[PDB]
Order: C-alpha cells, then sequence, then structure tokens
C-alpha cells in the first residue's frame, strides 16, 4: 500500500488515449484471409489485456488532510 502523501506518478494509472492505447489496438487488430472468402478482423484479447496489465497497473494510495476545528481556544 501507499499513501496519497507520497503519491507520485509512478503509482497512479497514466495511460494516454491516442499515444498508448489505440496503437495497441491496431498491432493486435490482426487478419485472415482465404481463397474466395473476404478478410476478417479478430482482436487478440488476451494479448490487449496482457499488455495493459504490464504497462499501467501497480499500486494503491490511501488518504491525506488536516481537519477542520484547527483551534478551539478558551471560550
Amino acid at each position: 500500500s501507499v499513501d496519497a502523501a507520497e503519491v507520485t506518478e509512478l503509482h497512479v494509472i497514466s495511460y494516454e488515449v491516442e499515444r498508448d492505447l489505440t496503437p495497441l489496438i491496431l498491432s493486435n487488430c490482426q487478419y485472415q484471409v482465404e481463397e474466395g472468402r473476404e478478410t476478417v478482423q479478430e482482436f487478440d484479447l488476451e494479448k490487449i489485456q496482457r499488455q495493459i496489465v504490464s504497462r499501467f497497473l501497480q499500486g494503491k494510495p490511501r488518504l491525506s488532510l488536516k481537519g477542520i476545528p484547527t483551534l478551539v481556544y478558551r471560550h
């Protein structure tokens, strides 16, 4: 575990749709052809999950803040 005081870019799940995800999908997107039949796509779902897991997923933060009643002096 981690606490929300130490949180840095390395703990959070940081990804960009265009730079990271779309290339991944397009690279996993694969094609098949046969005689007298049209081309057909077939995404390698399992490889996509394996890559997303390997790249973006680790860590966990918890909490941070002080409090309201900071001073309740005598009265």
